[PDB]
């Protein structure tokens, strides 16, 4: 499946997450003192994370924002 992926405001690569998994997901994490931080992974499952973490995963061509 293909997903786009960039850690950044605005920006978005396309990637081909050719493997076992099938799905792609995206962690980061935004806080005061100046905190930013992203992170994406390819998997076959959509899990879960703390209520301050933003956490987002796709199953569609071209929807993993």
């Amino acid at each position: 499946l293909t997903c786009l992926i960039c850690p950044e405001k605005d920006c978005q690569k396309v990637h081909t997450c050719r493997n076992e998994e099938k799905i792609c997901v995206k962690r980061f994490y935004d806080k005061n003192q100046l905190g930013w931080r992203a992170q994406r992974g390819c998997a076959v499952s959509c899990p879960k994370a703390k209520p301050n973490e933003t956490v987002q995963c796709c199953s569609t061509d071209k929807c993993n924002k």
